């Protein structure tokens, strides 16, 4: 039932436009042959540009999984440091104070985890609460700050961080000319976020500015297991993704929403601001769509997917930012819309002050 | 919040610890190191395992995207198997589960486990999902820790724990090394699941197991290199260092002390132990740090022997067994776990 005291987001030094990925992409090993339906899905993402973790001409070298998720967890503990350090410097609070830590990401391996590696770093204290949440995909930013809610409920003077990070594009020794991993390589980017989170009670304590958390509502559908996630071997991460995807979407979201909205006697027109998932074109068309929603109400997913690409769990997360910057009106709700593999979808319904 | 039911699951196939190392050596490039593997094996202090594969199939599981496969549809069949033995012994429902923790860390599964069990078991789709992945050995205590921080914002909910470790699928990066040889004496397969519920769910339920009481976590500084997978072409490799048991008997007991103060305890006031057997020298170093009685270690000393290390799965069948041999009423009751980090977890149980 708590409240957000900060939201930050963390991108690789490496921009590139997405016409510049996609020139020098139809010109690695094995590709060119396959340069029209690379460039017809480059073109048809939406994403203008987005950061990469390693130099653009050094993925043609990146062909072991060994490598890959090895620097993964280099480059992941950096990126979620200085997500969370910017997290906590806008929540006016440091990292003696955090008493759970979540660590979200679908995109790299890591025993032990992220959290246990960022701890370490950023000198939490010992006895902090590790929650490691992996396979929750593109709806752990939703979830993660469901499950900080879950926490801080029972934890009223507690402080709560979820860190979210995302390397899409170090999963490349997986990748081969196949439509589905193509489709991959015109959406996803790298990047990271973090959330600070606090109690009741904690919240007058630390001026916490953020959006109140008031609710979440997870919704899993059957037999849709095959629908999205990781087809994983000695490769790496292998990205499965079903065409399929959109009419589930439009057949069962209009249902989950109207079923969480009217337990709070409030109906979709009633929500200020949307905080969507930008899982691409077709699905952010979808969402559109199935609410019959304003082309108005979606815009900054739009204005995030075209400026750093789809980043998995961490995009919600910077799109939230964007919104708290927004600064709706005080009082006006917000909702959360986050969907991934399961398949599911989960609501998580704020309060702006 | 207190616990509900407390239910292990393992494979049928069951072979003693001599069976195994006698095909273990004739398998391929393990014959040069037919002496290492026999002293290492014999040490153990297992006597037998569950395998959920043939003891035959082994030599062909060369490649990880093979064994993750089967990793996966293992691992749903004996966290279902946990899941419904544990919701038995909670006399619960599928329907009544309002959160699911799913706790591995050998294969990588996305969607999740709990995913796959929800989905097997009809769960409400509005389940909470918590998969938990590369806590490794601690995560048997540390998600009963997670289940009473959800319990405790949510006491008329009702959550659950299901570890699922199916370490020999892992066979894939073993190589002769000194450390992949004794995770080849040490690890078994297996699962267990944890039904618990909230204060107020408690009467009406007329939950059996103990009270949940309080959780410590503890973190040390530099200690990356302890334990952990190197993660690569072929599978999860066990990364598992000599520094380990030291770590123990510098640090265990300031843990331990501490946490007891918070409650103003002493050693002497903990009627049950409920530890991790990761192996005699490191059950050595817990006894040793903490000076505890040939007794109080024995029920871990016993899964160790029985069934093997299965990785967060055996804190729970401890906890089982701790459980059916009943303490005193009221008494109070440790679960101590270490893991990957390096950390350890301290879970204070009160008993009925
Ligand atoms: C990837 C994307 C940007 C490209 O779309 P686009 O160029 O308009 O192309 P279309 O979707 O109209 O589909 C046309 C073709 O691409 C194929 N295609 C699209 N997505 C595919 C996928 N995920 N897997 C396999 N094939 C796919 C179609 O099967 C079709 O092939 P065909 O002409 O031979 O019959 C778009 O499909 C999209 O937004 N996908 C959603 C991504 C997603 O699922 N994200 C999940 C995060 S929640
Ligand atoms: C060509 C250089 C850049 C390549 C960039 C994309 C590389 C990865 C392609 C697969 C991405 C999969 C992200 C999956 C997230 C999820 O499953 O929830
Ligand atoms: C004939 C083969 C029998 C089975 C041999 C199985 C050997 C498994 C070795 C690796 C176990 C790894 C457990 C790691 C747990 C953790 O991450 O803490």
């Amino acid at each position: 039932m708590s409240v957000i005291a900060g939201v930050f987001g963390a991108l690789p030094p490496h921009r590139y436009s997405q016409s510049e990925i996609t020139d020098s992409f139809v010109e690695f090993p094995g590709l060119k042959e396959h340069e029209e339906i690379i460039r017809r899905l480059h073109a048809a993402a939406k994403v203008n540009g987005r950061h990469l973790v390693l130099p653009l001409q050094q993925y043609p070298s990146l062909t072991d999984f060994g490598d890959a998720n090895e620097i993964f967890i280099e480059k992941a503990v950096d990126l979620g440091v200085e997500a969370l350090l910017g997290a906590l410097d806008d929540a006016n609070l440091r990292p003696s104070d955090i008493d759970m830590i979540a660590t979200a990401t679908v995109t790299g391996v890591a025993v032990p985890s992220l959290d246990a590696r960022i701890a370490g770093r950023l000198g939490l204290r010992p006895d902090v609460r590790r929650m490691p949440l992996f396979g929750l995909g593109c709806v752990a930013g939703a979830a993660g700050v469901a499950r900080l809610r879950d926490y801080l409920r029972g934890a009223p003077d507690d402080v709560a961080v979820l860190v979210s990070v995302e390397l899409c594009s170090l999963t490349y020794p997986a990748v081969k000319p196949t439509v589905s991993s193509l489709v991959g390589t015109a959406l996803f980017g790298d990047g990271a976020a973090a959330v600070v989170a606090v109690g009741d009670r904690r919240a007058e304590q630390v001026r916490a500015g953020g959006p109140d958390i008031l609710d979440s509502r997870s919704s899993l559908y059957p037999d849709s297991l095959h629908i999205m996630g990781w087809d994983v071997g000695s490769h790496g991460l292998r990205l499965r993704l079903s065409p399929d995807l959109t009419n589930l979407i439009e057949r069962y979201l209009a249902n989950d929403v109207t079923t969480f909205l009217d337990a709070h006697r409030l109906t979709k027109d009633d929500i200020g601001a949307w905080v969507s998932h930008p899982g691409g074109p077709k699905v952010i068309d979808a969402v559109a769509t199935s609410l019959a929603l304003p082309p108005e109400a979606l815009e900054l997913t739009w204005r995030s997917l075209g400026e750093i690409g789809n980043l998995s769990s961490a995009s919600i997360l910077h799109i939230l930012r964007d919104t708290i910057e927004k600064r709706p009106p005080s009082g006006s709700a917000g909702l959360m819309l986050a969907m991934g593999p399961g398949f599911c979808t989960e609501l998580v319904l704020l309060r702006w002050r």
